[PDB]
């Protein structure tokens, strides 16, 4: 297909677009609110700043598509393929992403509040300043994210995969971290006043470096704490 | 007896004055060391600034006395009766204290330095500035004492009652507190550095005012320590 008939068939009202091969079209600015994409080809696609709200777009081949600044409010992406798409200032508030993949994507300064990424794929995707406060992370594979000024507080993060992420200045306040791996990530600056972190594994650093006010813990990691500050045993 | 007879036969080589009754004497800047007084009632003398080192008081009355600026280096001082008396600046350096009665003594300024205070009463003292350093202090009684500044590095605290007791600014580095008492007490600004604290009973508002580095704790103190930074358990 081409971009003017495709523009041209919403316009009358069709919305029944699934299987559709749109591979690198440049849909740029396109209005395709309630659309129904999923299992769409749309590789290397140029949907910038496109209005995605509430679209049917599970199992769609992403992959590589500028999605930047896009609007992705509630749209149902579940399982789909964004590995390496850019995202970044796109808004998915809302949206549903569980078991999708998301391996480097740049997300820097999207906002994922209270999306669904459930078992989602995240590692080594630039999250950067993005905004997922409240959002469902059980079990995502953040291995290498950057999260650097990200807002997850009132998160779940239980047993999510943080190995070597960067937490730097992120806001995790009210978090729930049960089971999670947190070996290796930069805790710089972050905060996790009342977050839940039994379960976890933590690095040791984490505790001279995390606000932890009113934070939820184990018995071994609160000695852990301590011994972290200096007392003996 | 008086004074003319007592610095006259001192002056003569007889060191034995034990249960003589010479209470309310002037007897300032005399040089009395290695006499042996013991058990005498020195109620409210003034022995300010006399030479006593190594004498034997042991068992004496010398509440209210005027010891200040004394020379009780090495002096056998052990059961001897202190309360209200003016130590003020004394040197008790190496005396045998144990058992001694020094409630609501004045000691501010002065120096204990290994000093045996085994089992001795010292609660309500003003030890404002003293040096305690090295002494023992095992099972010995704190209650309400100042300690402001005081050095007590290395003393043997073990099992003593410090309850109510000021340590602001104090000096504990290396010493043993093990089952030490310390409920009540202020501990703003004071090193524990190194200390044993196994066993002690502590508020957890000393886990966030004394340094603590290197200290060694309990199972449960170590908790203690964390919930008292916010850690909820």
């Amino acid at each position: 297909m081409n971009v003017g008939e495709i523009l041209r068939h919403y316009a009358a009202g069709k919305r029944n677009f699934q299987h559709i091969n749109l591979q690198e079209i440049e849909l740029t600015n396109a209005s395709l609110t309630g659309a129904d994409l999923s299992y769409a080809n749309l590789h290397h696609a140029n949907l910038s700043r496109a209005n995605l709200r509430s679209a049917d777009l599970r199992n769609a081949n992403l992959s590589h598509a500028n999605l930047s600044g896009a609007n992705l409010e509630e749209a149902n992406l579940e399982a789909a393929n964004l590995r390496g798409a850019d995202l970044h200032e796109a808004n998915l508030s809302g949206a549903d992403l569980q078991e999708a993949n998301l391996t480097q994507a740049n997300l820097k300064d999207a906002n994922l509040s209270d999306a669904n990424l459930e078992q989602a794929d995240l590692a080594g995707a630039d999250l950067q300043g993005a905004v997922l406060d409240g959002a469902n992370l059980h079990g995502a594979d953040l291995n290498g994210a950057d999260l650097k000024q990200a807002d997850l507080s009132g998160a779940d993060l239980g047993g999510a995969n943080l190995n070597n992420a960067n937490l730097s200045e992120a806001m995790l306040t009210r978090a729930n971290l049960e089971q999670a791996d947190l070996s290796g990530a930069r805790t710089t600056g972050a905060r996790l006043d009342d977050a839940d972190l039994r379960g976890a594994t933590v690095d040791p650093v984490l505790w001279r470096t995390a606000s932890l006010v009113g934070a939820r813990v184990d018995v071994d990691q609160a000695v852990a704490f301590a011994a972290a500050h200096g007392l003996c045993l």
